[PDB]
């Protein structure tokens, strides 16, 4: 099995804006969660090829990656905060549905989405 292409991160037909949570999300948010020791097998979709893991997309079928998310942010891809939000949690969820409740992935995405928590709790205030 091919890897698939990674998700659409520019779209010139799509509306664009800066706003106070999007900015926030991408200098705050993003950067902390990228600088973390186990963010690193996050910053890039799965290479199900380089892994040998054949059946990586035969059940994620929504792929998600931060360094996807990164790219989204950088082109304005998203107009709202929440669906930058959703990207995150659909990464964490892949996670949990793929991998076994308590092995070490799980753990380091576990550790993330916490953190990605405390942060949420303190987005800036909308226009
Ligand atoms: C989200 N996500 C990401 C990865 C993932 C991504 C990688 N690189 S990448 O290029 O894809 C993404 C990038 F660039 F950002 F790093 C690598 C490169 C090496 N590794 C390890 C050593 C590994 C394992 C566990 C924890 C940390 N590192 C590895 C991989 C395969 C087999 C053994 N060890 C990776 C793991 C794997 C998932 N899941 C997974 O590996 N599941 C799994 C494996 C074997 C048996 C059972 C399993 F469920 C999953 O979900």
């Amino acid at each position: 099995l091919e890897n698939p292409p990674p998700p659409e991160t520019s779209n010139p037909n799509k509306p664009k804006r800066q706003t106070n949570q999007l900015q926030y999300l991408l200098r705050v948010v993003l950067k902390t969660l990228w600088k973390h020791q186990f963010a690193w097998p996050f910053q890039q979709p799965v290479d199900a090829v380089k892994l040998n893991l054949p059946d990586y997309y035969k059940i994620i079928k929504t792929p998600m990656d931060m360094g996807t998310i990164k790219k989204r942010l950088e082109n304005n891809y998203y107009w709202n905060a929440q669906e930058c939000i959703q990207d995150f949690n659909t990464m964490f969820t892949n996670c949990y549905i793929y991998n076994k409740p308590g092995d070490d992935i799980v753990l380091m995405a576990e550790a993330l989405e916490k953190l990605f928590l405390q942060k949420i709790n303190e987005l800036p205030t909308e226009e």
